């Protein structure tokens, strides 16, 4: 076929029951996650081919960059309840892998403060036990699949992204290869 099991996709031997639609994971740490966000657009790139009615889930990831991977998918979780993910995602990234200038949870707390989150907002969030039960679901939902790398993708709880089986010559032509076939994994 056009689209086969274990060339563009993995399909779960154990699917997941009552998982969101399009679920992506990744860590601040995670190189290819740079080059996602920041060069590829893949999550926006997705979206814009996504059917009526289609929700999109991303996950912070804990098994990179130990100490500060926790601190960064509650900070993670911060930014999902405050609305806030597209004002953090960009001065997170470059703050861990371009500058290297965030080293302390302290360090992510000054990437919100400057991008105009209150301070006491911040505090206040990051301390809240509905943040903690956001954590608690990105930890649950990693935990469900298997996920040993990022980034990764899953469609409905059963089939997962296979990039490594794409062209990366294009650049473009690799994102919209990714997309459709998100897209045709939706469809199923």
């Amino acid at each position: 076929a056009q689209y086969e099991d274990g060339k563009q996709y993995t399909t779960l031997e154990k699917p997941v029951a009552g998982a969101p639609q399009v679920l992506e994971f990744f860590s601040f740490f995670c190189p290819h996650c740079y080059q996602f966000e920041e060069v590829l657009h893949i999550s926006d790139n997705v979206k814009k081919k996504l059917p009526e009615g289609v929700k999109m889930t991303k996950y912070h990831v804990n098994f990179m960059g130990g100490d500060l991977g926790k601190d960064l998918t509650q900070a993670w979780a911060v930014a999902m309840a405050l609305g806030v993910e597209d004002k953090v995602t960009v001065p997170l990234f470059e703050g861990v892998q371009k500058t290297q200038t965030i080293r302390s949870a302290s360090d992510i707390r000054d990437v919100f403060i400057n991008a105009g989150i209150k301070g006491e907002e911040y505090d206040a969030a990051w301390n809240s036990f509905v943040v903690k039960s956001l954590v608690a679901q990105q930890e649950k939902a990693a935990a469900d699949v298997q996920l040993r790398g990022v980034p990764a993708m899953f469609v409905n709880g059963k089939y997962q992204l296979n990039p490594q089986g794409m062209d990366t010559s294009n650049m473009d032509v690799f994102v919209q290869q990714y997309a459709d076939t998100v897209k045709y994994l939706s469809e199923k």
